[PDB]
């Protein structure tokens, strides 16, 4: 049961993660603008959202198949997969928040986005 997350899913997951992690209001407003400071509050927020999107498991780490489904946005699955796998590492400091964010950073660096406009004809 993997389905891709939309904008609406992300807004929901954001609300859930904000409240469950008691995110201060300064951060909330940044996260609504998709602005992510590299600090521990943000790293657990990102883990939390990825968990809910089924992109990240705290034990297994980044979930490649689901990430490929989410991040392809119509692109060649095989090519998106090889890029994703370059972003996948091990839980070196045993901190799943740090682990999720590291993946996030690599994705953004490689221009893989969770959400992308879709044109349909």
């Amino acid at each position: 049961e993997f389905t891709v997350s939309t904008t609406e899913d992300l807004q929901r997951y954001r609300t859930e993660c904000v409240s469950s992690l008691n995110i201060p209001a300064d951060y909330v407003e940044k996260f609504k603008k998709w602005e992510f400071p590299e600090d521990d509050t943000t790293m657990c927020y990102i883990k939390c959202v990825f968990n809910k999107m089924q992109l990240f498991d705290d034990t297994e780490g980044p979930l490649v198949d689901n990430l490929v489904h989410q991040l392809a946005h119509g692109r060649d699955a095989e090519e998106v997969r090889t890029e994703v796998l370059k972003c996948v590492d091990k839980n070196t400091d045993n901190n799943a928040c740090h682990w999720a964010f590291r993946g996030f950073k690599c994705f953004q660096k490689n221009n893989l986005s969770l959400i992308k406009a879709s044109i349909k004809k």
